[PDB]
């Protein structure tokens, strides 16, 4: 019985046999007051001392959020549904501690993605179990809130300030930097992993004065917050608040009024209206997102990021070789999971309408101009497969390389990879490729279980992407040393060298989607 004090009180967790090893969990336990009542919406509350014993013996609540229907009983999608009770009384966090328990171990905290909508730390694909066991490092992962309840924003009102569920994050930080210590672990050695929204999350954490003593590094895979879905204007945060309000009869003229009477409403009113407060979405919407709060964030990201105001320590960023496919099956014309999804140039130009609403005439057709010169003309998936490539660069990829340029401009080492495998486990149809969330399974070692009928070698890749990290964690530098593996240069502004990650040749290569990345970086947004 392994039971740890904590600065607020006991917790007990419980023994994992993991591998022919033993892993320690804590989870759920608390790391801030229930935002229920009258401290909804707003910024997290300390968590008031208890005297008994926590049993952190099942994962907590998800945080409130809409769970989509798009494929019902399609395991493709349902695995990232949350599988715990949706609550408002959800700011709880897990630990793995390796066993026995380590004397100064490094950790890695996971923040989950989901659009900053959606997502919960219980996934099956999160489970640090394995991790811990491999590497001997120590796992977190926290619930944070999400949608309208995490990030509404009347910026400047307290009563809804603005970036709450990253608040919750940070407040996660604040309690590992506070008790990690007594579960075996350095609170010195810290690194902040995550994708997609949570990989933006990490990105902003980074430009967060109030998060730089709270970690050491940074791991970004498929996100980052320069990405066009990432971060809502003041303007847009405003128009999608009284939308809100307005579709919920909360209308009042003291913006302090407004979000009484939306403390009063349901969870499910708020839910259930979130959608509509844009006219026009995409699959990428992000109606409720992180804002320029003056709180955790003092002033537009962009800017910090372009004048090196941002944390100075080493980062690792990457993407997958298909980002976009996964958003083409949620709304573009033509395309199915249960088909080959071959489209024709008018439907590829009809899918452009669906993710640029409102971009002119001739932005578009510079769109299709830049992605229509076929190697194979004769090719029918070309229309296809462009338009899974113009999503992705746009949405995940140039952000991405354009982050990682403009963070290592000042003097940090930044390392760059490119994942390119698919999963022979992977639920969704061959045409996808190598989907936007599929990485995460290799990173937290699901196929170093020999049970679950992954591949030979995808044991090897995942065993091998697991030490790159650890030894990111623990040393800033993602090498595996022992077996004659490719080395893993840092990305330079000049060169922009960065590591592909499949199972066949790991080798290196200069200037990801270069000519894609002019366009969207540089000619893209003068239209
Ligand atoms: C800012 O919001 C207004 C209002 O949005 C409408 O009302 C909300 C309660 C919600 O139901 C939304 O879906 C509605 O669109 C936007 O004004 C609307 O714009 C559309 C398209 O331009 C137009 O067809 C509607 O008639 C407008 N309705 C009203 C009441 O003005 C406005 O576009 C938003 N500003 C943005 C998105 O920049
Ligand atoms: C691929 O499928 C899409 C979606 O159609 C649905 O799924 C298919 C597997 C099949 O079971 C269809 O009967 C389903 O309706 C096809 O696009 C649809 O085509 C119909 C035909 O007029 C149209 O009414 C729908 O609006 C279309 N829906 C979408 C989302 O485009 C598409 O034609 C199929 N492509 C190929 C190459 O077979
Ligand atoms: O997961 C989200 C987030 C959202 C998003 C928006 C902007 C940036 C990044 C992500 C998204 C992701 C993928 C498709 C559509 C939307 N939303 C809930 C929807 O159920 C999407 N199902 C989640 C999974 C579908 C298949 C593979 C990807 C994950
Ligand atoms: C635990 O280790 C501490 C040192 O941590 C190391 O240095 C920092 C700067 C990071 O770069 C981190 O990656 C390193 O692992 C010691 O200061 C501390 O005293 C140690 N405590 C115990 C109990 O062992
Ligand atoms: C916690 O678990 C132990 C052992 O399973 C049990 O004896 C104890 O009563 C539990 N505590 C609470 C508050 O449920
Ligand atoms: C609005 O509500 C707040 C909260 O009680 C109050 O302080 C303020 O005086 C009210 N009126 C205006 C005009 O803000
Ligand atoms: C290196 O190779 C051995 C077998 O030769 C394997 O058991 C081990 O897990 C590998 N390590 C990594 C980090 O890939
Ligand atoms: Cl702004
Ligand atoms: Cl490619
Ligand atoms: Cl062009
Ligand atoms: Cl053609
Ligand atoms: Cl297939
Ligand atoms: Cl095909
Ligand atoms: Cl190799
Ligand atoms: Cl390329
Ligand atoms: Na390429």
């Amino acid at each position: 019985d392994i039971i740890i004090a904590t600065k607020n009180g006991k917790v007990r967790g419980m023994q994992l046999t993991v591998f022919g090893g033993t892993v320690t969990a804590f989870l759920g336990i608390p790391y801030a007051q229930p935002p229920l009542g009258r401290l909804r919406f707003k910024k997290p509350q300390s968590l008031t001392k208890w005297s008994d014993i926590w049993n952190a013996t099942k994962y907590a609540n998800s945080c409130c959020q809409n769970i989509d229907q798009s494929f019902p009983g399609f395991h493709g999608s349902e695995m990232w549904n949350p599988n715990t009770d949706l609550s408002e009384d959800c700011l709880y966090l897990n630990v793995w501690i390796p066993a026995p328990k380590p004397k100064n171990a490094t950790v890695l905290i996971w923040i989950y993605g989901g659009g900053f909508q959606t997502g919960t730390s219980s996934l099956h694909v999160y489970d640090g179990k394995f991790l811990a066991r491999v590497e001997r490092v120590i796992v977190v992962s926290m619930n944070y809130r999400v949608g309208a309840l995490g990030f509404l924003a009347l910026p400047g009102n307290p009563e809804a300030p603005g970036n709450m569920g990253l608040f919750d994050q940070q407040l996660a930080l604040q309690w590992v930097q506070k008790n990690i210590a007594a579960f075996g672990g350095n609170p010195k050695s810290v690194t902040l992993f995550g994708e997609s929204a949570g990989a933006a999350s990490v990105s902003l954490h980074l430009l967060s004065p109030g998060s730089h003593s709270l970690f050491t590094r940074a791991i970004l895979q498929s996100g980052s917050f320069n990405a066009p879905w990432a971060v809502t204007s003041l303007y847009e945060a405003r128009n999608r608040t009284l939308n809100l309000a307005k579709l919920t009869g909360c209308s009042r003229e003291n913006e302090t009024e407004i979000i009484k009477c939306l403390r009063n409403k349901d969870p499910q009113e708020i839910l259930l209206n979130e959608a509509f407060v844009v006219p026009y979405g995409t699959p990428l919407s992000v109606n409720f997102g992180p804002t320029v709060d003056g709180d955790f964030l003092t002033d537009m990201p962009d800017i910090l990021l372009e004048l090196g105001q941002f944390k100075k320590t080493q980062i690792l960023v990457g993407v997958n070789k298909d980002e976009g496919t996964a958003f083409l099956v949620y709304g573009a014309p033509g395309f199915s999971k249960d088909n080959n999804s071959i489209i024709t140039r008018k439907e590829f130009q009809e899918g452009l309408k669906i993710f640029f609403p409102g971009v002119s005439e001739f932005g578009k057709e510079s769109i299709l101009f830049h992605y229509t010169d076929w190697v194979d003309d004769q090719r029918p998936e070309n229309y296809r497969e462009a338009l899974g490539d113009v999503v992705g660069d746009y949405n995940f990829i140039c952000p991405a390389l354009e982050f990682t340029k403009k963070f290592s401009e000042w003097g940090n080492n930044a390392f760059f990879y490119y994942f390119e495998h698919r999963s022979s486990k992977l639920p969704w149809p061959e045409w996808m490729g190598v989907m936007h969330g599929y990485e995460i399974e290799f990173v937290f070692g699901l196929p170093l279980e020999r049970r679950d009928q992954y591949t030979k070698a995808e044991e090897i890749l995942s065993r091998s992407i697991v030490k790159r990290w650890a030894n990111f964690a623990k040393y800033g530098n993602p090498q595996e040393t022992q077996n004659q593996s490719t080395s893993w240069p840092v990305f330079k502004s000049t060169e922009q060298k960065y590591l592909t990650l499949n199972t066949e040749s790991t080798r290196i290569m200069t200037k990801l989607r270069a000519q894609q990345c002019r366009f969207w970086t540089s000619f893209f947004p003068k239209v």
